[PDB]
RNA sequence: UAUAUAAUAGAAUAAGAUAAGUUUUUUUUUUUUUUUUUUUUUUUUUUUUUU
């Protein structure tokens, strides 16, 4: 489901900011998502990975 | 070993038309003019009585 990914993505940005290449770590999660997920995921999933997104593409090499 | 906090000010001064919701004597006083009645006075005519 979408909560768990969340929260491991959660964690690992935590973690981040308490970093080389780790970036990348986390963000396999986000293209981990497909759509079935999203269709029946509630909001706070979807909060926490708009965090998660914001915070990570903070630093992203190229694009978002 | 944590995901989260939030507060500063000031002024004294007025325009103005909408087709609407009563009615319950009429009379008193004063003056002038005309008409009618009564009383008093004067003049004329007629009749009666007395000298």
């Amino acid at each position: 489901t979408a909560l768990d990914v969340a929260m491991r993505v959660n964690k690992l940005k935590r973690l981040h900011q308490t970093k080389k290449q780790v970036e990348l770590d986390a963000w396999r999660d986000l293209n981990n998502l497909t759509e079935a997920q999203i269709n029946s995921a509630e909001g706070k999933a979807v909060s926490l990975l708009l965090n998660s997104w914001a915070y990570f593409a903070k630093y992203w090499e190229k694009g978002a």
